[PDB]
């Protein structure tokens, strides 16, 4: 595992063993941990990180940081699950049960209830549990994790906004960036919180929304997703075009679309196209040729 | 470090010892750890952190990686010197001298080079010996890393292009990504040796980079950057534009060129506006009145 | 007119002799006293010449100085002047006022001294107290109208409440005959500011009335559209087509056209379409471009 | 010639009595033969009858059938059916050919049958053998032109190479009267057919000479600038723009100012407009938008 990155990393650079321990440890001792036959210290792996030259979170992830455990496992095999929906009928009944075991199974189950309302697959334990099971885990919480706000996402995909929005104001805002994953997790609920508000027109949250990615910015070491950037600036100029039919705004939304089309972001791109679609029937203005033809197909 | 965290999480979530070292350590032990009296190994806060259901590197930002070693310490140290050209001479003095002690200190060591050609100042050793300190590096290499990476892409900032091509080809294609801090290292790489390309209308390394940072878009778990991603695309438009003057690719490359004004990205947005305005005129076209606005203020 | 002497001009310019111009249509004698412009020459004996000169007929015309000359052309002129230093108006108004009737020429000027009035803020009482009895009089018997009528009807939408004048207007169209440019410039003067008043008040069905009339236009034989008329009704059509179904393709085109203006130099012209779209975008409760909104500002 | 009887239906029309029309100008017997057709007028008289009816002096005219009439004008119909039915050609070029010198305007006519005879491919040898004696013949010792001497440049441009038109129309310009709508517009589509061959032949000096000979057309007084050709005209002024230094902007201006043409329904030039640009754009080893591309091929 990570002994032999050390070895391997170590060579490659030309540096002998004793570079490496030389005021940290025994020959004797390091020798052992080369050989991955002795469990090395966090303090340690940071010391050889830096005698290495070589970034701590890569050498972890050469390991093998990138999947490894029973949650691990049990998360890869719900994008199986789901282009087989027979995969599910199994898997539920073996993690509906355990979907209170920690915060990493309630995301893994949420998964499920998300394949079930896609596949109609019918779920009566769902409504029957999801408000107590919302309260035991949220109730009595102060200090939130990247694995609660992955929950949100999951929430906000597979319950009415209203049922959700009590968990998510105590969330923001966001004062510390605690690295790059914990980073994308924290957008990904106000770049879903905010689609859902603009859709329901709710320009109330839809403002509060646009305001904490905006001060997610002003976070020192943060690091911002540029799609994400893209796409809640376009929900920025629906939101403005809601508030007071702001002709620019209008087509700064447009063109937003269409640069996602140049990069190749089909996906994004045809949703955004759908939503467009929706938004202007609402205020009952049709949309330009460009995006009817689009979304006509 | 780690250990309070452990137990500030595990407090947090409602959480007893038992429910974190049953099956792992023993209770007493256990107590040491979140104690912060006894160092843990890399494995026990992996089996910790799945116990607790928050990802392994969200708690290691939190106990504090993020810097500690005087490494990190004098990484942070060439912004201040930047901002005040007077602390140069002292503390190069100091880190020149240990540019070869790792790979991080080489790089280090190229941030102040930067410096000294921003302001002008004279650093006549490094012409003395840069191509000897690169042949020192690199020459029995074979496999590298992020810091590598960054390394070229600092050569790439302070060298004429020809002397730095010949250490990156080796570099690509990269086969797997180790992580997210990793895996935009890599890119930054290839969108600094794109613009130069493009910048010195060397067509066939444009076009390398170009088909490099789009395979990188197949790589298993990949964490593509947005912003590179709408930036190269502007190169790849740049491309085709000089390649057979299509007048479509030049309108995309200023639209995308708009986009980044429009979501608040303004040092990418004037840096793209001078490089079209310099790109143009060796072609001998007159830019857009707008984008001429910008860069002539 | 100097008729005579405008033919000896082009008649020596090509090199022709006088033979060659009386022959088989008047004698040498009478045709020396035609270029010494001291004997009328007859329509008919003009076209003549004309033809034989090769260079045509209303240029010749035109040359000899109907570009005005008698008692109407004078007056007419005179609005112009009057309009810049308003102290004339008066006295010139005595005259004018009694003789509004006397032909449809001194009606249409008798409104040009009405509207400069309007626009002075000077005190014409006798206007409201006679207009609705002048209007009647000069249509109640019509069957058919010519330029001065359109003319005419031009005028006084721009001096009275819109009702006032449409029904006066519809009477003379749809047009079926072309009877030259000025005539042409004319009839579509009219469509032209009675949509732009017709969209201005969200007048719907009187907006398609006239932009069907101008599209007809379209259809006779002859016909001279004016280019910047056919670029301005079809910035209206544009704006049209929004008030009636929110288009936004319909928005971005008016938008466009307003910009076209900007860049062959019809500034006035751009001028009255940015405060024109700025106010109907009011209306709708739609915030114009960016573009628009910077010009009119100033 | 129907002067008489339009002049009375227009006073009958207004509800004159013939006095109001001949008090003071001829007796009664002798405006009843003018009424009748009987007794022929001169230019003076109808320009006052003109002024008594408050209609204008050429729209009567035009409708007394001034719109044709004589010979020229029955030969000059007859090109447009000989376009369309090149069989006709032979017999009617063989009466025109020998007539082309007897004045402007049948050289102008003339001129209109090459235009068709390269158009269909007809062999036309005297032409090329008597053009340059006809050009040196018709214009050697001229001082100054006329309506008719700028339409037969501009038909000259259109079947003979440029220079051996260009020093021909030079002299004709720059224009300094307006002498009527019809010579206004005459007097444009010599510059707007000059600078489009210009341009095509990237002689970039004579096209800024046109373009500005057009501006200074927009400074003549009562000048009527036709709004199509302002609006064309700017257009090639755009692509020049992008032949000189290769503006981005300019090119944009071009491909919208083509647009607009597609919006307001001029297909005719938009499909003209879409073409030259294909061709000044495949020139320049330049690829024009998609919209464009699509349009021209299809």
């Amino acid at each position: 595992k990570i002994g032999s990155v050390l070895k391997q990393i170590r060579q490659e650079l030309n540096y002998h063993q004793i570079d490496l321990y030389s005021g940290i440890m025994s020959k004797s001792v390091y020798i052992k941990v080369e050989a991955d036959s002795r469990p090395i210290s966090v303090e340690e792996l940071s010391k050889f990180s830096e005698r290495l030259g070589v970034n701590f979170f890569e050498i972890l992830n050469r390991a093998g940081m990138n999947s490894v455990n029973e949650t691990g496992k049990e998360k890869l095999l719900i994008s199986k699950i789901f282009t087989n929906p027979d995969l599910f009928d199994k898997n539920f009944q073996r993690i509906e049960p355990k979907r209170l075991t920690s915060l990493q199974y309630f995301s893994i189950y949420l998964g499920y209830i998300s394949i079930a309302h896609h596949y109609n697959i019918e779920v009566p334990t769902f409504n029957k549990t999801i408000t107590s099971d919302l309260k035991h885990l949220y109730d009595k919480r102060t200090t939130f994790f990247g694995i609660d706000c992955e929950i949100v996402s999951n929430l906000l995909n597979v319950l009415p906004y209203e049922e959700v929005s009590s968990i998510i104001k105590p969330m923001y805002p966001i004062v510390d960036s605690f690295g790059k994953d914990y980073d994308l997790t924290i957008q990904t609920v106000l770049k879903n919180a905010l689609t859902i508000s603009i859709m329901n027109r709710n320009l109330k949250e839809a403002q509060y929304y646009i305001n904490q990615f905006e001060h997610l910015k002003t976070i020192k070491n943060i690091s911002i997703n540029g799609y994400y950037d893209l796409e809640i600036n376009y929900l920025k100029q629906i939101y403005q075009f809601l508030t007071d039919k702001n002709i620019d705004s209008y087509l700064n939304a447009v063109n937003i679309i269409n640069i996602f089309k140049i990069i190749g972001k089909e996906d994004i791109h045809r949703s955004l196209v759908e939503e467009l679609t929706k938004i202007s029937a609402k205020e009952k203005f049709t949309p330009p040729k460009e995006v009817t033809m689009y979304y006509e197909n």
